[PDB]
Order: structure tokens, then sequence, then C-alpha cells
């Protein structure tokens, strides 16, 4: 199977002949074969962009927000083959492949409810006989860049505030798992979406998407990602200074206070470690028990992380699946050997799943390393996987500062009874996105907003939708 | 020769240098200001790291109240300031008294937006549930001005950053810092804590571009040329801070068959030669419909030969003179340049001459005529009293014109056409446009700048909101 691009409503090849092949995580099957496009297709998607563009706008709001709502309802109706997609090219539980399909579709419907948001601003001037005018607009063309770890919902992140606001958008889909996401050309097809306003590319990051964020005709781009690969795009913005709106890596730290329900906690801490097998940008990232609830904490939170069955993502007893690639397999086993050389203790897993049932794919065990001290590299560098590092504190003031010594800061989880230890995260905690006594897992009501090197200007929400408008201020006579 | 304001307290540059500031007028050596170079960055950051801690907890009516007392002093000295910036930087009197009220009017507008902060009471998904949604301070704001208005641009931006509860570190332009530098002593006067105001002197491309990339910078808020914010946009990949860029302009000019032509040349007229065509907003292309050309033209250089260049005290000075030496040579090379490419000087384009002007830096107005749009004059911003004159035949002609720039700040067009004012809003790719007057924008509208003109906007609402970060909490019960 070979796919195609998605442009100007027509499926093309890339203007090099390359192709890029996509392999299961849970069995290296090539499963298809997929355009890999380099700078040079960049301007004829982005040309055709412009012209569809500029009819998208015409159109009424309340049309746009019709048509979306149903490419997001053809989104559910394919549910199921979207799904069993997903968990073969990405290799996500099932259950957790329809939850992100799920989320595809109310992505784009809540987007949808900003349709009849937009009304401008009249202000009074200082002179007489004299208004001033502030109108919303669209900005034009959004370039959209998509990670592995939820490409389809990543994508309709990006659409459906894109389309609803009257711009037209390129998707630049991760390399790794692009499949699913360019089904949607077909749906996008079907539910009338006018050619030319939603088109699906699939090449370099480092070339098509390079040429993609920095090009003239570009005026925005929303961009999920590591933050390596933002800081690269802020640097290519300089050149057309286009919108950009960055979601990058994370580091959240987890954090027990001495007053802590042990059993929610341990419950929260697990899944926040282990959902999509470590692959959340939310993810527990960094445990921080104190000292006085460590031991027992600890037995609980331990019968847990044994008790996870990691295997085939199709069967619904596994509660783990596979790493997405043999890259991310491998940074597993380099973090766990680095900090055995660091001076930490491996008290679980930390190797490669052996046995007949996983000679194909990338098996890694739940892992959970002992004896840190914040200064080892697992504190600050980004797992991305089920490696979980704990850390011993005894005061608040203590784990604060542990918290905020960090470049990055999206979110962070604290469990505690004590209101005044909450109220101070306000002032004193340096994370966008802050969860009281629960896991990780943000709403589209909320704002997804990174500090420090986790993005530059956040996600969803009012706030997150407003970025894919612009102004334009009238002084008339 | 002046020190720089650090912590409530006045230092020199860590390296030995100072830096001359020479009048434009005479050519006078007015001052010397320390020269400080990278390695002054982290003392005067981490100086406003700690104030803002403090700075913060202040009730916002309380900063409010010191921030008014801050702007009435500047009130109280404003012909002492008004002088200073004439001799510093060339303008005319009238001009300079506009320049310190514009100074205060900037602050004391910033202080409305003092209990415009709320956040958001967000419903959740999940029962017993909340989203929080806070609006707190960035932290520290770093401030870059240009000099061409160097005291209203520290306004504009120390105004709203204090309000918001940061700090400010405000590098201003080494060409024209002496009025800026003497806030410092206001500050003092009005009672703003030690360290919430830092004024630092220093090369952009050494003490500013270590201040906009470095670990403790939250925002940049800068004024100045395209290349500068270019630079300052690659240097944020280092911290993501926030950017808000105000960079270079190229408005158009646009006379239609049917404008006002009388309103339309006096119009013109300021909005090319205002500040010696030192504005950002400057009328710096005019665009003439051929069938009122000759008489537009009659009317309107009949009022540029009415110019009076002279020194810039004496109320009979219609212009003074350009900043610097650099400047006027760009003056004349860009004269030379048109000439050779196949313009016409139709009035002025020599330094002036004879004895009266043999010290300082005097250009002539000028206005070139049969210019092509493909020339370099039509393209590259000037910054100075040069205006081309371009003819067309069609509204869709124009806006093609108007579009073909990798500015995109300021457009003026005159009219009686509603049909044609209305096409403006999309078709027109500039963010702040002016019917039927000249240039000239309000703190209540939104300095909002496409393309290489800038990042986001400054001013007003939407200005006022970009010195806040969001905070977003999940809080389980
Ligand atoms: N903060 C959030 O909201 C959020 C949510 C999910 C994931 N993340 C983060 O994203 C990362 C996920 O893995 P990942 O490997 O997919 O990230 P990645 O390697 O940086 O890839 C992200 C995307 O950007 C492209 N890329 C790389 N360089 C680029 C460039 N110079 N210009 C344009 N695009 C470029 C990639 O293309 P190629 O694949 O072709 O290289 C890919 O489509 C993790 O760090 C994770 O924390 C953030
Ligand atoms: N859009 C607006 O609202 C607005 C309003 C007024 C002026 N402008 C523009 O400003 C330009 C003229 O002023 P200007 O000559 O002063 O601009 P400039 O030469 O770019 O200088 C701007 C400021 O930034 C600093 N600079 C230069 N390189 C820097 C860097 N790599 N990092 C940090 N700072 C750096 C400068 O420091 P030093 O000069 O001391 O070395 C200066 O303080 C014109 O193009 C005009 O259009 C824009």
């Amino acid at each position: 199977k070979q796919y195609q691009m998605y442009v100007g409503g027509e499926w093309i090849d890339a203007s090099n002949g390359q192709t890029e092949p996509v392999v299961s995580p849970i069995n290296e099957e090539v499963l298809a074969y997929i355009q890999d496009a380099d700078a040079s297709d960049a301007e004829r998607v982005l040309a055709v962009a412009t012209t569809a563009q500029k009819e998208w706008a015409k159109q009424p709001a309340r049309q746009r927000a019709e048509v979306l709502r149903k490419f997001a309802q053809l989104i559910r109706d394919n549910k199921q083959y979207l799904a069993e997609l997903l968990v073969k090219e990405q290799g996500k539980l099932l259950k957790v492949a329809l939850g992100e399909v799920e989320a595809t579709s109310t992505f784009i419907e809540y987007a949808c409810d900003w349709a009849r948001q937009m009304d401008g601003d009249i202000v009074k001037s200082d002179n007489a006989n004299e208004q001033i005018m502030i109108h919303k607009i669209p900005r034009g063309v959004v370039v959209a860049i998509t990670a592995w770890n939820f490409p389809l919902a990543l994508a309709g992140r990006k659409i459906g505030p894109a389309l609803v606001a009257g711009n037209s958008i390129v998707v630049k889909p991760t390399s790794e798992t692009p499949l699913a996401t360019l089904e949607l050309g077909y749906l996008a097809e079907q539910a009338g979406i006018p050619a030319g306003v939603l088109n699906i590319v699939t090449g370099g990051g480092r070339t098509l998407g390079n040429e993609l964020v920095g090009h003239r005709m570009t005026n925005m781009v929303s961009m999920t990602g590591s933050t390596p690969a933002g800081q690269s795009i802020i640097r290519a913005s300089a050149n057309n200074m286009a919108h950009v709106q960055l979601e990058l890596g994370g580091k959240a730290p987890f954090i027990v206070m001495e007053d802590a329900d042990l059993e929610q906690a341990a419950a929260a801490a697990l899944h926040s470690r282990f959902d999509n097998c470590g692959q959340v940008c939310t993810c527990n990232e960094r445990m921080y028990v104190h000292g006085a609830v460590y031991d027992e904490f600890m037995r609980i939170f331990m019968g847990k992380v044994e008790a996870i069955k990691v295997g085939d993502p199709m069967d619904p007893a596994s509660d783990m699946g596979p790493k997405v690639n043999a890259n991310e397999l491998a940074h597993m086993e380099e973090l766990v050997a680095e900090a055995v050389d660091e001076g930490a203790t491996v008290l679980f897993g930390g190797k490669k799943l052996e046995g007949p049932e996983f000679e194909k794919g990338f098996w890694f065990e739940p892992t959970v390393l002992t004896n840190v001290t914040q200064d080892m590299t697992i504190v600050h560098e980004e797992s991305f996987g089920p490696i979980l590092p704990v850390i011993k504190f005894d005061s608040f003031d203590e784990v604060i500062e542990y918290a905020n010594d960090s470049d990055y800061g999206l979110a962070a989880m604290i469990c505690t009874q004590n209101m005044h230890y909450i109220n101070r995260l306000l002032t004193e905690l340096e994370s966008g996105e802050i969860y009281v006594n629960r896991g990780h897992g943000e709403q589209h009501q909320g704002f997804h907003n990174g500090y420090k090197l986790s993005g530059t200007g956040g996600e969803d929400g009012k706030y997150g939708f407003e970025q894919y408008l612009e102004k334009k201020t009238f002084y008339i006579n």
C-alpha cells in the first residue's frame, strides 16, 4: 500500500520520487508507504492553500461550522477503522485509540461553537467625527505540524479552530504515524470541504516542514512536538514572522505531599506515567514523595506497577502497548544505563521485554528508578516512555524548588489536602497546567499552555482559538 | 556623564566603556552614557526578578497609584525633558512636548487596566472538579526602544508591564537615551520600589541580544528595525520569551480618483514629513490616481515647497535634522540609487547648503516622480524625508501595489467610495489603516504589523493582555 498527498482536492505524489515506510511497533510489519516530499513541494501546496482560503473565508461562518460538524461526524462514523489503524501504526491500546478518534471529532466540534464569537470592537476616538474599528479576520494559511503519540487528535486539535476561523490549512503530519491522518483526506472530500482548504502533505520535518514554517505564504504555524524542533521553527519564523503556536516537551513532576491520600495519589501517579506507554506530553516524568509517607506510598504504588500487563494493544487485557519505534526504545535503554551510571537503583523493570510473545516489536518494561537525586539526568531530560524516577523530599519549599529546577514547564501534579500548599502554587509553581489530587489529562475548554521551553503560546479553549485570528485596525475620519 | 539605573542604584558598565551622545542639530557632544556589554545582563535581570516577587504582591490599585504619580512627575518636568529630546534627537520642540505628554498618557492609560485582570471559572466535564484559568504576571519584561520617539516608546512599554505586576529592564536606543535615563530619577521620586524599573545602556547586538535570550527574561517588548527584530526572534528560541516586536514600515498613501484632493494633499504632506520622516507609520510611497495626478500634485508640491527646514527650537521650523550621519548618508544613497534606476528628483534631494547648516545633519524634503513600482525606493524603508510618487489606474492595481511589500504596518487611503473602503478589510494587507486622514495612532487602538512589520501588536486591550501569562488548574475534590 502506498498513500499519496492531499493537495487542492486531488491526490498527488511528492515531486521527488521519494517514499518512506510506516512500520507497526507491534510486529515490525511494514504497513504502507507514504510520500516523502521535500522543500520543493512547499510552494505548490501553499499557493493552492492561499487561493482556496479567499473563497473559504467568504462563506458565512455558520456554513463553515456546518461543513466541519459533518467532517467530525464522518470521522466518528469511521471510528473502528481509524482506531485499528492507529493501533497498528502507533501501538496504543485499542481502547485509547477509540478515545483518540472521539477526541478528533470533539476537537473539531468544540471549535465550531466559536463560529459566532469573532466580533470586532467599536472603539471611541479622541477626535470628533472619527471612529476606530478593530476587526477580527483570518490569518490566511495555517501550517499544522503534528507529533506521533496522538497523531489523529493533534490534527483535529488544529484543523478545527483554523478552518472555523476562515483559514485554510496545510497539515504536515509526523512521518512516524501519518496513515490515519492521511485518511482524513477522503473524509474531507466526503464532507464537502472545498478543494485546497484542507491539505495533507507528508515529508521530512527538517526539509518540507522547515520550508513550510518560514514561507512567505505561511501566516501561522500551529505545531506540536519536541523542544528542539520547536526551537528550529522559532528561528525559521524570523523569515516571515508568522504567528507561532508551539506545544513542546514536558517534564511534569508528580508531588505526593505528607497529607496526601496515598491510595488516590498512587493510582493517579500510576496512570500519569504509564498512560500511552509514557508517551504523553503531560506525563508524570519525575515523582517526588514526601519522606514521611515514602515507604507506605511506594508499597501501594509498586504493587500497581508490577501488575501492569504489557502486551498486544488489540488484546483487552493489555495495560500497556509497545513503544512507537526503535529510536524511542533505544532512548529507554540509554536513559536506564545512564541512570545506573550516575548512581540510581533500578527498582523494577529497566529492560526491553524478553520471551516468545515479544521477539517482534519495540517492548519496554515499566521502569521505576529509586535512590535518585535531583541532579541526575533522568530528572531533567524528557523520557517520553515508561521510566519513572522517584525522589524523596522533606518540605514543601524543597519540592517546589525541585519542581521548578527544569527547562520545561507544562504539566505538574500534586496530591495534598493542605489548602495553603495549593494556594501557593499560583505564584510559586512554574508550570502552566497544574493538576490537584488527580492525574494528567486536559479538556477542550481548558488552556494547554507551557512555560519555559514547553512552548510559546498555548492551545485549546478561547485563548487557543483566538490565536487563529488576526486584527485589523481602522482610523476612519 | 550618565550611569545605569539598576536595583534602585546608579552604577557603571562593568566594562570600562562609555559612548558619546551627539546632538543632530550642531554635532555637539551632549553627554556620555555607559556602554555595557553582555556581562551586565545577568545582574540587572537578577535584581529585576527579585523585585518582581514583591511588586506583584502589591495590590493592583497601589501599583496604579504609584504609576499615576510617576506619570505626573514626567509631566511636571515636561519642559526639561522635551528640550532634552530636542537636543538629543532633533525633533521640533512642539513635537517634543507632545512626546513627553504621550509618555505620561501611555502610563496613565495602562493604569486603567489595573482592574481588568480577572481569570476564568470553567465548567469541567467531570463531577466534583473545577477548571481555573488565572491571569498572572509574566515576570521580567525586557523593553528595547528606538531613537525616533525614545521617551514615549519607553512609557508605551513601562506602563503596561508594571501595571500588570511585572518588573521591567529598559534598554534604550544608544542614539537617544538621555531623556529615557532621566526616568530613573523620577521613578525614585514616585516611589517605584528598587529593581522594578531598571535602565541599562549598551549595544543592542551585545547587551540587548543577551537580555532577550536570557533564561530570566519572560517577555521582550521591542521597537526598532526589522533586521533587529529578526535577530530577537532567533534569540528567543533560547528561552521562548513572548516577543512583542514592532518593526519597520513602508506605508502606502493612496489618492483615489474621487478623493478630496486638498484634504488628501495635507494628510499626505504631514504623513511623510512629520518628524523628518522618522515615524514607523509615515507615508513612504504615494500612489496617485492618474485622473487627479496633475491637480493633486500642484496642490501637494505647493505645500512641500513651503516646508521650512531649520532649528527645531525655532517655532518657524516645520522640519528638523536627520538623527545622525549614517542616516543622512542613507538619504543621499537612496536618492542617487533612485535616479540611477530612472526616477526624477522633482524637488529637494540634497543636503541643505549654506551657512547655518554647516554643522548637523540636514536633508531637504524630497519628492521623486516618474517612479515605477519595482524601484528600490518603493520597497526599502527610508525613514526620512524622501517620497516617491507612483501613478495608478484602478483600485485593483493599487491594492496589488500596496500589498507588494515585505512590510504591513500602516496604510492611508483617501476616497469617497464606500465600496473601496469596505474592500480594504479583506484585500489590503496592512494592520493599521487610515481613511481620509493622515497617520497617528491612539492609546485605545491596536498598533499591529503584518508580515515583517512585527509580531503581535502594541497598545490598547490586545497589547496590554500580552503582558500577562495564564495558569490552568484542574482541581479534583
Ligand atoms: N506540548 C504538547 O501539547 C505536546 C503534545 C504531544 C507531544 N508533545 C511532544 O512532542 C514530542 C513528540 O515526539 P515527536 O518525535 O513527534 O516530536 P518531533 O520529533 O519534534 O516531531 C514533531 C513534528 O515536527 C516536525 N519536525 C522536526 N523538525 C521540524 C522542523 N525543523 N520544522 C518543522 N517540523 C519539524 C516532525 O517531522 P518529522 O517526523 O518528519 O521529523 C514532526 O512532524 C515529545 O517531546 C512530546 O513531549 C507535545
Ligand atoms: N513598528 C513600530 O511601532 C515602530 C515605532 C518606531 C520605530 N520603528 C522602527 O525603528 C526603526 C528605526 O529605529 P532604530 O534605528 O533605533 O532601530 P534599530 O537600529 O533596530 O535599534 C533598535 C533597538 O534594538 C537594539 N538592537 C539592534 N540590534 C539588536 C539586537 N540584535 N538585539 C537587541 N536589540 C538590538 C538597538 O540597540 P542599539 O541601537 O543601541 O545598538 C536599539 O535599542 C525604523 O525601521 C522604524 O520603522 C518601529
